[PDB]
């Protein structure tokens, strides 16, 4: 049925190709619809630096690694962690980055990441 992790290549965007800069307006709803657009191969990946959090839209989804010991061809493995309003529910690793949707945006590169999908 369902495995925990999945092995994924994400398109990463950068944050003025963004044209949906977020997935919806709770933290419940960002996270369903995250999950919902990774499984459909439609979310994309915008990797932080100043300025690209305030050019995105709230609630985030971050990408966080979970895990230091297990990156299998490079699929770093990663978690969901969500923030509204400065406070995240969910505490992980490092952050790789914020998780966007992908309507056609043409990416910079690619970045693999062995997903907990819940
Ligand atoms: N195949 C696939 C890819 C990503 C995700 S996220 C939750 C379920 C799921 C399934």
């Amino acid at each position: 049925m369902e495995k925990t992790h999945v092995q994924l290549s994400l398109p990463v965007l950068q944050v003025r190709d963004v044209l949906v800069r977020g997935f919806g307006d709770s933290v419940e709803e960002v996270l369903s619809e995250a999950r919902q657009h990774l499984k459909d191969g439609t979310c994309g990946l915008v990797e932080v630096e100043k300025g690209v959090l305030p050019q995105l839209e709230q609630p985030y989804v971050f990408i966080k690694r979970s895990d230091a010991r297990t990156a299998p061809h490079g699929h770093v493995m990663v978690e969901l962690v969500a923030e509204l309003e400065g406070i995240q529910y969910g505490r992980s690793g490092e952050t790789l980055g914020v998780l966007v949707p992908h309507v056609g945006e043409i990416p910079v590169a690619y970045r693999k990441v062995l997903l907990r999908k819940n």
